[PDB]
């Protein structure tokens, strides 16, 4: 009774583009191959997955006597994987020149959409992890070293030893235009027990961003996204960077389904304006003439124009711009209050991390990463300070408006 209920197959405003309901008892070979990156391995039979279907789920598993998947490149790492493609040169994590030629096959490769699995994670504990991830298909050159279409998104990479987390990561590899340094988090999930229950994990990948959802609620945002087709890998590991195996076998997890939907009206390629409302007070942010602070209050016809905001992005951080004044919110002079001015976009004091919480948004400064935007003194003006994530005076709603 503690599983999160499966979502419906039909999603309002979307069309289903791909699904595997994983009922078994055989893997659908029109969608998946059961070898892990076999082009890296002189003998690809080592890279074959072990798996079964149980209770409507794919159960990938590693046995105690399973051999390493590709000892000449990855040492004694063990993994059982399926992939939605089979293609030369893909995901050269070792930077080897030793590719083994494959006849290109694409079970499912796509650019953009709403991607979702429902899964119950390994309960073995000890070293190891499971992963749902996507890699660029390198369609530009069909090699590695000259490709710039090599992005990696680890939608789920949760470690067996960290039972209350959801690990999410991304890196562009050879791509100069996506996530050129690793970003990795493993925040605690807001509810539930991922290793004893089914939960829903999803990513919406648009031209603008990657947005990650846990049981249908926003959990993480990465601004910036790959702009080419990507393939999917679902796998489980032990004896890898996530740690040496403990003595509980097999290492296994269960995936109920994978679904991908496409928006009926497509995605925006990039003009949005926002009102910004405080969770605790219900008041809106605006800039008053001849006031060096940022005000909050009820929406009125008098302040409406001054209550509209734009977002801009730099280094993956958010800048907040008042539409009427053209000024950025910043903390350069460290006064305890949010300032507004036409300051350089390169100032870290004007750049903010967006942190989803409980259906709302916190803004955390880049220059001073302990400082969030809040109104905990309720002084009629906007503050920054170190206050807990659970304080509603630090939680904000960005509301799109004309
Ligand atoms: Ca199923």
């Amino acid at each position: 009774a503690k599983d999160f209920p499966a979502n419906p197959i039909e999603k309002a405003g979307y069309k289903l583009d791909f699904s595997d309901e994983f009922n078994g008892p055989t893997l659908d070979r029109e969608k998946w191959t059961d070898y892990y990156l076999p082009h890296w391995c002189k003998d690809p039979e080592s890279a074959k997955a072990n798996y079964r279907f149980e209770n409507g789920s794919l159960v990938e598993y590693i046995t105690e006597d399973q051999k390493p998947w590709c000892p000449e490149h990855d040492g004694t790492v063990r993994s059982s994987a399926i992939m939605s493609f089979d293609k030369s040169w893909i995901h050269n994590f070792s930077g080897t020149t030793d590719n083994h030629e494959r006849n290109e096959w694409r079970g499912y490769t796509t650019k953009y959409g709403y991607f979702e699995i429902r899964a119950k994670l390994s309960n073995t504990g000890g070293g190891g992890h499971q992963a749902w991830w996507m890699v660029g298909m390198q369609d530009d050159t069909n090699d590695w070293f000259n490709s710039k279409q090599t992005g990696e998104i680890d939608i789920l990479e949760t470690f067996f030893s960290k039972k209350d987390t959801w690990r999410i990561a991304a890196y562009g590899w050879n791509d100069p235009n996506f996530q050129t340094s690793w970003t990795i988090s493993e925040d605690k999930v807001p509810s539930g027990d991922p290793t004893s229950e089914y939960h829903i994990y999803a990513m919406e990948w648009t031209p603008t961003a990657l947005k990650f959802y846990y049981d249908n609620e926003l959990f993480k945002v990465i601004y910036g996204s790959p702009d080419y087709e990507m393939g999917t890998i679902l796998n489980i590991y032990t004896d890898a960077g996530s740690g040496a195996h403990n003595d509980v076998w097999p290492k296994e997890w269960a995936i109920d389904y994978m679904r991908v939907w496409k928006p009926v009206d497509g995605y925006k390629e990039s003009l949005n304006n926002y009102l910004i409302r405080n969770r605790q007070t219900g008041k809106f942010l605006y800039i008053e003439e001849n006031n060096d602070k940022v005000s909050y209050g009820d929406i009125t016809l008098k302040n409406e124009k001054n209550a509209k905001w734009s977002k801009e992005y730099r280094d993956g951080y958010t800048l907040l711009k008042n539409n009427e004044t053209g000024e950025y919110l910043n903390i350069e002079n460290q006064t305890g209050y949010i300032e507004h001015g036409k300051v350089p976009k390169t100032w870290w004091s004007a750049q903010w991390s967006e942190v989803p919480v409980d259906g709302y948004t916190r803004f955390v400064n880049r220059w001073k990463p302990n400082m969030s935007i809040h109104t905990e003194s309720y002084e009629g003006v906007l503050q920054y300070g170190n206050v807990p994530n659970t304080y509603w005076t630090s939680q904000w709603q960005l509301i799109p408006v004309e």
